[PDB]
């Protein structure tokens, strides 16, 4: 689990969104596994606006923050799970690192701020849903 709180927005994995998030929906995309809902309080996270390919992510299944090199956002085949059938997920970045299903929501960050959240993994890989192209997260 986990979320990004920027301005009056909450960014979560679409598959983990709550009733309140769907009721206060701003934008969602099943193909990206992302959902953004509105909040009443101001968040404190800053979204990175960059092309960084190195960063640090939080892995809840190890209580550890791991430095990683990750690929640029791309369309990647993702195996079937309890939440989606096997499909291509877009804007996904992969890295070699540990992840378990409940690690989704862990933040990946670089020197410029939040890059994305854990969204996929298995077999020694970890995949992150990119948020850096969502420019509107920084305004209104
Ligand atoms: C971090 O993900 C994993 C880690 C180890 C094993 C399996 C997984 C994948 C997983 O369970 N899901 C849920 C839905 C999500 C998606 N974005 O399609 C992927
Ligand atoms: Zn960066």
């Amino acid at each position: 689990s986990g979320a990004i709180y920027v301005g009056n927005y909450r960014v979560v994995n679409r598959h983990l969104a709550t009733h309140n998030d769907w009721a206060n929906l701003v934008w969602e995309d099943s193909s990206r596994d992302l959902l953004v809902s509105s909040t009443t309080a101001q968040g404190c996270d800053t979204i990175a606006r960059c092309d960084c390919q190195t960063g640090v992510y939080y892995c809840s299944s190890r209580r550890k923050h791991y430095p990683v090199s990750f690929s640029k956002p791309s369309l990647i085949f993702v195996e079937a799970s309890e939440y989606y059938p096997a499909r291509y997920q877009s804007h996904l970045m992969l890295a070699v690192g540990h992840s378990e299903p409940g690690d989704c929501g862990g933040i990946l960050r670089c020197q410029h701020g939040v890059v994305g959240i854990v969204s996929t993994g298995g077999n020694g890989l970890v995949g992150f849903a990119d948020v850096r192209d969502l420019l509107w997260l920084d305004e209104e």
